[PDB]
């Protein structure tokens, strides 16, 4: 009852779909999306990765009549991420780590998504460059 | 020179990009996305959260000819995060930004993007669920 580790349901490649039980309900695959390798005549290799899951929460109670009354209620979630780039995607992922939950977390102190609106102040920060 | 703080370059909606002049120098546009409500006939609002980045850090130096000489170098990154759902998904973000970040974080730990590939011991773990 600590940690909510996932496990996979009928799968064997670079896009395994993963879910559990009881624990999250949730159910999706992650792999890897090389593409757009604009600016790169130097020899530089390619590197991305592309990650998505789905978060699903039907009400508890049982199913019923749908015609003159029935309420029956259900959470529907999704999450995409993807990162792309040349092998200095591997620095630059170092950096976006910190930057983009940095980013994300300054957005949703100051800025509201209730009303998919944000405010003037979006003072947002980047992790850093170099020492 | 301690923290990166990035500014809009001309632009005043929900969509606008901002960028830094030596900081990163990579241009980020947020919006939010609302879409694909799926089951939700009980009454529930629905939110959601689009955000896009891209990198870009050519190589050092002027330009010069390209057809019989060498060329310089350039990196090229792109981050694109999207999520959406329901008044649920405000509850399951909070979860979701553990989530993603050790789901993430565990995978390149234990895999490799260099290869465009996992390995079969893709333990990962999820924030929690209750108390």
């Amino acid at each position: 009852m600590a940690n909510k580790p996932m496990q996979p349901i009928t799968s064997t490649a670079n896009k395994i779909v993963w879910s559990d039980p009881t624990r999250l309900s949730t159910t999706f695959s992650a792999s890897l999306l090389r593409q757009r390798v604009k600016v790169g005549i130097a020899e530089l290799n390619n590197v991305s990765g592309q990650y998505v899951s789905v978060y699903k929460r039907p009400a508890p109670k049982p199913e019923g009549c749908a015609d003159a009354c029935v309420i029956m209620p259900n959470e529907n979630q999704s999450i995409r991420t993807v990162i792309s780039g040349s092998a200095e995607n591997l620095a630059t992922l170092k950096a976006e780590w910190e930057t983009h939950k940095r980013n994300v977390d300054t957005l949703f102190a100051s800025g509201n998504a209730g009303l998919g609106f944000l405010d003037p102040t979006a003072a947002i920060v980047s992790s850093d460059t170099t020492a």
